[PDB]
């Protein structure tokens, strides 16, 4: 009976429960609404989310995260080799094509299948909403970008299976979002929808047409390579620098867990300057025991990435030249990802929409999950969200 909807991220994950009409994102055992989608391996336990985020730096090549990079692609694709000089653990090819991810759990070797891995993060979102209803849940919706070919697609519903769910249906993260502002139900005639995701390493703008609560992609484009981990890596090569002129020329970046502990504070600061025109990035003997310290405006965080955020207007005008149609044919732009915090992001976007205010309501790293769990609740028989 209970189905619940899951957004499976690339770097965070998030479930919600559609009952009575109305949603509820469950906040995980550290109260968070959405919890990271990593995995990590130690000498006595196997560590989901919050808890194997927060061990990363100190457990580098037993901590695996974008396993969705890798999920239903064969270890020989382009992508994969390209991508992999960005993880600390080691993948390997396997004989049947597929990538097996190498890791130490209890002092012993073990390999797994991207879906295996996708399957344990699954598994945790299934008993964060166990947690919160107090009985078991069996079904569920997951999301998939709508680029995912049919081999990411069913990989993606393995991984739901080997997790303990029954997947009544895979569907679009864009459409999830569409879904979830009710934009299929609220627009009788034609509605062009801008979806604008920019998550933690990847950006997605895809464009969808609602004629009749049926919603159809129409064009999609993006990056796979630019989120808010790129914005992080801006504040970590200027502190990178000041460091060097501040202490002689003594360089952090030859000390790879003194870049990792100065990226989690550079995420940190930058989350603070969404809503602060200023923000302390502070590591305490960072590097050679020096401490280091430095306060970042919000203009100067928007120099750094200045390019990059001006930039995610490309993909914009691309779906709209490939969907053969003009801005001002935009009925609602959708924020989704959690980088769509950013107020010069929001700024831009909606200077380039002539003024128009942009659909941003539902927290954007949860209207997935959100959607998901509408459309779950709709496919168990439960008309009260229409
Ligand atoms: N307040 C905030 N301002 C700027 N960035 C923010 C933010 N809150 C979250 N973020 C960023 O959102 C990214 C994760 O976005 P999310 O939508 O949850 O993840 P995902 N798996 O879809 O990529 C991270 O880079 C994080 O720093
Ligand atoms: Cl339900
Ligand atoms: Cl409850």
């Amino acid at each position: 009976e209970v189905a619940i909807g899951i957004d499976l991220g690339t770097t965070y994950s998030c479930v919600g429960i559609c009952r009575n009409g109305v949603v509820d994102i469950i906040a995980n055992d550290q109260g968070n609404r959405t919890t990271p989608s990593y995995v990590a391996f130690t000498d006595t336990e196997r560590l989901i989310g919050d808890a194997a985020k927060n061990q990363a730096s100190r457990n580098p090549e037993n901590t695996v995260f974008d396993a969705k990079r890798l999920i239903g692609r064969k270890f020989s694709e382009t992508t994969v080799q390209s991508d992999m000089k960005h993880w600390p653990f080691t993948v390997k090819g396997g004989s049947d094509g597929k990538p097996m991810i190498e890791v130490s759990y209890q002092g012993e070797k073990k390999t797994f299948h991207p879906e295996e891995i996708s399957s344990m993060v699954l598994k945790k979102m299934k008993e964060v909403a166990e947690t919160y209803l107090g009985k078991p849940v069996k079904n569920a919706v997951i999301t998939v970008p709508a680029y995912f070919n049919d081999s990411q697609r069913q990989a993606t519903k393995d991984a739901g299976a080997i997790a303990g769910l029954n997947v009544l249906r895979i569907i679009n993260e864009p459409t999830a979002a569409a879904i979830a502002y009710g934009l299929d139900k609220k627009g009788k005639g034609e509605q062009n929808i801008l979806i604008f995701d920019l998550g933690g390493g990847t950006f997605d703008v895809s464009l969808l047409t609602l004629e009749d609560g049926i919603f159809e992609v129409k064009a999609t484009s993006g990056d796979t390579h630019l989120g808010g981990e790129d914005f992080d890596n801006k504040l970590v090569n200027f502190c990178v620098q000041d460091f060097k002129k501040k202490n002689g020329g003594k360089d952090v970046s030859k000390n790879s867990k003194s870049l990792r502990r100065l990226r989690t504070q550079c995420e940190k600061a930058k989350r603070v300057l969404s809503s602060s025109a200023q923000a302390t990035i502070e590591v305490d003997s960072l590097f050679d025991g020096i401490d280091y310290n430095v306060n970042i405006t919000r203009a100067k965080f928007e120099e750094l990435c200045m390019d990059q955020f001006r930039n995610t207007l490309i993909p914009v005008e691309k779906v709209l030249k490939d969907a053969k149609m003009d801005k001002s044919q935009v009925h609602e732009i959708v924020l989704v990802g959690g980088s769509t915090r950013i107020p010069k992001i929001q700024q831009l976007i909606k200077d380039f929409f002539n003024g128009k205010e942009p659909c941003k309501a539902i927290n954007p790293d949860e209207a997935v999950a959100y959607g998901a769990a509408v459309q779950a609740a709709i496919l168990s028989g439960d008309q009260s969200s229409a």
